[PDB]
């Protein structure tokens, strides 16, 4: 297959830069996918979990927060207010702030307070959801 230079930056720095088949980012709410040749395309990139494959068969998958995805003729980047790598990911951190908000949704008073909970259950939820398959891929 083609390939495309991917490029992955983030709030933090950059995380990808090199050759991918395809890539796969989460945008305006649907999944878009961008293949080697596309057309010029800007759309803004929700909280979702990329991937980028390669030409040698592989897949990077990367979780980002959301921000501006910018396609390229033959190039690509996506910026993501904070993008982190699936092997990067740490499941501790994950766990703590996904139990943080499981504890706290159930003892939900306001709906301030739910409204925080519920933001961070979703985004912990997401960077799990992102290593458990990288770490597997057995779905």
């Amino acid at each position: 297959m083609a390939t495309m230079q991917c490029d992955v930056v983030s709030v933090k720095e950059s995380i990808y830069s090199g050759a991918v088949t395809m890539l796969i980012a989460k945008g305006a709410g649907g999944e878009l996918g961008i293949l080697p040749g596309h057309a010029p395309l800007v759309t803004l990139l929700q909280p979702g979990p990329i991937r980028v494959l390669l030409e040698n068969g592989t897949e990077e998958i990367v979780y980002v927060s959301g921000g501006v995805l910018e396609v390229q003729p033959h190039v690509v980047t996506v910026l993501a207010d904070t993008a982190i790598r699936a092997d990067n990911l740490d499941e501790a951190a994950i766990l703590e702030a996904r139990k943080n908000a499981e504890q706290l949704l159930a003892n939900q008073k306001s709906d301030l307070d739910s409204a925080a909970a519920l933001a961070a259950l979703a985004e912990t939820a997401a960077q799990l959801e992102t290593i458990r398959k990288i770490k597997n891929r057995a779905q």
